[PDB]
């Protein structure tokens, strides 16, 4: 996924490495490891076959690109995409070039046209589109550290991930470039024989997660190492869920990073991996009132409830894995108005507490409204008559199970979309309701027993 070919459309051949002295071009094969590239830092470019990495030997004009000894620290080793598919020296107008003067050799050259622009192999794309991904290591004994390829174990070179040395055929990587001398490895977040034991699977459910209390990466990090296991950081969305994973956690006691977060400057708190905030497990105290505490670890000494954090801060972590046809007219009985094939109506005329509100609404044959989508939220604010300033109510709350918000419709919270500081369910204040409220329509919950105009929904 992370090795490309290096395509030149108009001459329709690959880049090929022949020797550390001589790169060139031939018939592009897909199979063949010296024409096999890939990102091994933001900048360097590493030769699959010879474990090398392509660099100059100045940044002038008609120089040599070969190959040399991987260097972070080289200017000369530095590639950058320019314009679209040009591919040049990091900090100069010279291009990796072929085809001038019967040179076999790429070479560093002034001209710009199409002899210099290359993309990725089977695709449309520029070198940077798939760019340096940085693989965070599993266990081990680096705390997370990325891979650092090429990496040296028994003196040979590793260009990926490798099961020598090993009898179980778990796939690793040297954190440093020198494993022979500094022994730091961890395990490679890939596909091999047996690499589903470092998931839990509940068998109520099949979704699998992942504890990695041996790790020190930051929330960004974290999520990045989950993302790149086709994973997300953990969301917590039913109590079962919490249950599960306070027993699979329950001999921790360092924090572990999931996915809630309040990064969203313009509204509330909010799951990584978009699933609705609707169920709350705070640790006392939390979430405070500290402007740079943006994201959240689950604490596992403390029964597993949940504090925020500076995301900075290094824990382990936890991973888990034109209209359309059918929008034909819709019909409304009067005083309702359609949309997505259910009826709406703003009730203005005598505010209500909740649940008078919600008697209502279903004595009309419908119901406090449920939103489970922003363009339905979109049509309650820009069409339906709602204005900035109003504050009504809908259908979510937690009356029957406290901290679990349900729609009062019964139909599932998949969705929602909370106001900056909101929920903030605060001790004691019975927070237990919810109204729309602000230019943006966005939720915050509320005390039920205060007159509010609301929002009904029921199906055409
Ligand atoms: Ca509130």
């Amino acid at each position: 996924t992370r090795q490309f070919l290096i395509y030149n459309e108009d001459h329709k051949r690959c880049v090929d490495a022949v020797s550390p002295s001589a790169v060139q071009t031939a018939a592009c094969n897909q199979d063949a490891e010296s024409q096999k590239f890939r990102w091994v830092s933001e900048s360097q470019i590493m030769s699959v076959a010879f474990k090398l990495c392509l660099g100059v030997p100045s940044k002038t004009d008609w120089v040599a690109i070969t190959l040399y000894a991987c260097d972070s620290k080289s200017e000369f080793q530095k590639w950058e995409c320019k314009n679209d598919t040009l591919l040049g020296i990091k900090g100069e107008d010279l291009f990796f070039n072929y085809g001038n003067r019967q040179e076999k050799n790429i070479m560093l050259y002034k001209g710009s046209g199409l002899w210099s622009r290359w993309k990725i192999y089977g695709t449309t794309d520029n070198l940077c589109s798939r760019g340096y991904e940085a693989m965070y290591t599993l266990l081990g004994n680096a705390n997370g550290a990325t891979c650092a390829f090429p990496f040296k174990f028994e003196n040979k070179w590793y260009a990926d991930c490798t099961s020598a040395g090993r009898s179980d055929g778990w796939l690793w990587c040297g954190t440093t470039t020198d494993y022979d001398t500094d022994k730091l490895f961890g395990y490679c977040p890939l596909k091999f024989e047996g690499s589903e034991s470092l998931w839990n699977k509940d068998p109520l459910t099949s979704v699998s997660y992942q504890i990695n209390s041996k790790s020190a990466l930051t929330w960004h990090q974290a999520r990045k190492s989950c993302q790149q296991q086709n994973a997300e950081l953990l969301s917590i969305t039913e109590i079962h869920e919490q249950t599960y994973l306070t027993g699979l956690t329950s001999s921790l006691t360092s924090g572990l990073w999931i996915g809630l977060n309040s990064l969203s400057f313009n509204s509330g708190w909010q799951w990584s991996d978009r699933s609705p905030f609707r169920y709350l497990n705070w640790l006392p105290g939390s979430p405070s009132a500290e402007p740079g505490k943006s994201c959240v670890s689950l604490n596992p000494g403390k029964n597993a409830k949940w504090e925020n954090l500076e995301c900075v801060q290094k824990l382990g972590y936890i991973c888990k894995k034109i209209p359309s046809e059918s929008d034909v007219p819709t019909h409304c009985p009067s005083q309702w108005w359609p949309y997505a094939g259910h009826c709406y109506k703003i009730h203005r005329d005598e505010k209500k507490i909740q649940r008078d509100a919600l008697t209502t609404c279903r004595k009309e044959g419908g119901d406090l409204t449920s939103i489970h989508t922003i363009e339905e939220l979109d049509f309650i604010i820009s069409q339906l008559g709602y204005e900035p300033n109003d504050e009504l109510w809908i259908g979510l709350n937690d009356i029957k199970i406290q901290m679990y918000f349900e729609w009062s419709d019964g139909t599932p919270v998949t969705f929602t979309k909370w106001l900056r500081g909101e929920p903030s369910h605060e001790n004691n204040r019975q927070e237990d309701c919810v109204v729309m409220k602000g230019k943006d329509g966005y939720w915050a919950d509320r005390g039920c027993e205060w007159p509010l105009g609301y929002i009904c929904k029921m199906k055409s």
